[PDB]
């Protein structure tokens, strides 16, 4: 049988089942290629693989959970995960493969949609992102731009991205923006454009111009876009996991939800991004909160 | 200085990383007494899973030395303390002194072993305390767990159970409850409750285990209980006041009740984690660190 199935061979699944490999639980890892960073070039902040592309990543840890014997890795996308009459959950791939799980890790991250903006995913991972924390070391000290539809979200990601450049253009992309947040803004010589954006300028997903509605260009070399995420899949949905009172499917710190075992870890725990070292720890945890849950029933 | 970080566990290490790469000007202390350091092997951790502990460490400082506002110093802290001011004066072994806005203890924790002769020599080698962590190198294996408090017993025994089920109880000459021990008899679980005299089996490799009374057993080692504390009195020269959780912290990025006073790595929960779950709770206490700063230099 199948103890745990493992959707998603990010940090997150990858680090469950690293440590449900070694204390020998019988693990199904399932992995599309899907993953939202991949559409970057490299990455930073996770300590001793500072500097390393995402898909070197991904090969490596992918690597190390084959190591362990109970561990069995599928490139195939899951389309539907059921719990049947029996207790078991079924997970069902594109290609109609059906396979029994006695518990469910769900590590399947997150996806971005983007501000009504044209050709804004050529941009994405080359000369805009929407982590400073991540990417604005790259960036810095170059002129920027701050692609931010809601208000609220503006003034803190502003505030954040100075951090690496003073040289800053707010943009709303057609939304009002308080009188509030506009004065403290250029009281730091940061102007904000209300104006529609029409056309991006550089060949390459690299950012030269952007021009306006109102048919004004400025010459910003990239920046921060802000979107709104969504879970690509409606696994969640299809195995009636609860929302809580904090906004999230998660009921303790480990990634257990409403549904008798069912477990998140990753982006899909708090629906918001984080980074591959918080992902990899919510992985860890997760694991921890299976096998203890295995081993209650079993012993 | 906007941050002097103490400790370059995982937990120093990811956080100075993170300030690094927010430019903000970092102090990384670090004196080569990590618990961890003992062991031979570390696993768990994605992409570093059989690391040696010391290339590990190596790695990561060669790794944060990238940062030009990042410096790195093989100092013993001594002396944490306020200031009129409101900074922090951290003074070392060698008596230089430093000046820094926000402090970051990330110093880990030590352990302490029940009283039982050369039990330090077999920890790291043979005898272990995390089965999450070792459990794989020992599986199906003659093993002892060494318990002296009941409390601690059961839960470490169902667990480590996954890995071996030829276990023995070792509870060094303290009482084991009524229902603790029917719960092992039923397993099969053979409970030695008498007092352990010698450890024998040579270069910390465990073969015998030698109580007051003369029975010598073979094992091939196991899991120790140790209880936890922390080396240095930091958090209380600064005065953090202790949460009903259990813990000097107010949320889940580090922040205390002393503002401009961050926690990571494994001095947070004041109990074991991982090499992976604390570099994380060292990125957290980053971007906490950044963001208290952006609010207030804005
Ligand atoms: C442009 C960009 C740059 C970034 N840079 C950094 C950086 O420098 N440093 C950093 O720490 N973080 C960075 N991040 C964020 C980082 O990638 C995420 O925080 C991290 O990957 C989240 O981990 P996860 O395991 O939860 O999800 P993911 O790594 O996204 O894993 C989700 C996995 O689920 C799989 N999957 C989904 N649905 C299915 C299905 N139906 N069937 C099968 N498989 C499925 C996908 O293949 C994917 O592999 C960046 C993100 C972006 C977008
Ligand atoms: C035997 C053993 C085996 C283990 N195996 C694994 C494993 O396989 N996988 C795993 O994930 N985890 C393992 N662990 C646990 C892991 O080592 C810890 O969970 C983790 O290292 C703790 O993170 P930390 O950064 O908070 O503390 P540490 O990594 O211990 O960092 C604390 C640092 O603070 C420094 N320090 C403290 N006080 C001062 C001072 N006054 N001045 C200067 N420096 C100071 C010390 O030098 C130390 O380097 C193991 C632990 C042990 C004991
Ligand atoms: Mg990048």
């Amino acid at each position: 049988y199948i103890d745990c199935a493992v959707i998603g061979a990010g940090p997150a699944g990858l680090n469950a089942s690293l440590v449900l490999g070694r204390a020998r639980k019988q693990i199904a890892l399932f992995d599309n290629n899907t993953n939202r960073n991949r559409v970057t070039q490299n990455s930073h902040g996770f300590i001793t693989r500072d500097g390393i592309k995402p898909e070197e990543f991904k090969e490596i840890g992918l690597n190390e959970v084959m190591k362990y014997p109970s561990v069995h890795y599928y490139e195939k996308t899951v389309v539907m995960i059921t719990k049947q009459s029996t207790g078991l959950f079924e997970i069902v791939t594109k290609d109609h493969t059906k396979y029994l799980a006695e518990r469910v890790l769900l590590a399947t991250g997150m996806q971005e949609e983007f501000p009504s903006i044209p050709n804004v995913r050529e941009y994405y991972g080359k000369s805009l992102f929407s982590c400073p924390y991540c990417d604005g070391w790259e960036l810095k000290d170059q002129p920027l731009i701050i692609i931010s539809e809601n208000e609220d979200h503006t003034l803190h990601m502003t505030k954040l991205v100075y951090n690496w450049s003073t040289d800053l253009v707010i943009a709303t992309n057609g939304n009002e923006l308080s009188q509030t947040i506009m004065d403290e803004l250029s009281n730091k010589n940061i102007p904000v454009i209300t104006e529609s954006i029409r056309t991006l300028q550089g060949e390459g997903g690299y950012l030269k111009k952007v021009e306006f509605h109102s048919g004004l260009r400025i010459e910003r070399a990239g920046g921060f876009i802000v979107p709104t995420f969504f879970r690509p899949n409606q696994f969640i949905e299809q195995l009636g996991c609860e929302l809580q009172s904090n906004g999230t499917f998660v009921i303790d710190d480990f990634g257990r939800t409403s549904e008798k075992n069912i477990y998140l870890a990753g982006e899909t725990t708090t629906q918001g991004p984080s980074s591959l070292i918080i992902a990899a720890s919510q992985g860890n945890k997760a694991a921890i909160a299976i096998n203890s849950d295995i081993t209650d029933e079993r012993f």
